[PDB]
């Protein structure tokens, strides 16, 4: 039927993580067709890896997760989600506490 861009619904607060942590962000997200998703931090580009997992689920809601934090990974994060009909943009940031 009808569809439309994605919008504001619900975004994770800053967190802080001890170092070496398993953590995890969670960004609801309702536009329609299901957007295309980029990352980035504190001003450049953020790709998906095997310890940095990216993954969206068709009832809304996409997770980004860190299997093993490190102090270098703090800072302001961002992504943005763009379909056919228009685009949004969301923030957070990640203050990672160190052990030494």
């Amino acid at each position: 039927g009808a569809m439309g861009p994605p919008r504001f619904i619900q975004v994770p607060e800053n967190m802080s993580i001890d170092e070496g942590r398993f953590c995890r962000m969670d960004f609801k997200v309702s536009g329609l067709p299901a957007p295309d998703v980029s990352w980035y931090l504190n001003g450049r580009t953020v790709q998906s890896d095997d310890l940095h997992k990216m993954i969206v689920s068709e009832k809304g809601l996409h997770s980004l997760i860190f299997e093993v934090v490190r102090a270098s990974d703090a800072g302001a994060y961002a992504c943005v989600a763009k379909n056919r009909a228009g685009e949004a943009t969301f923030t957070v940031q990640l203050d990672v506490l160190a052990k030494e």
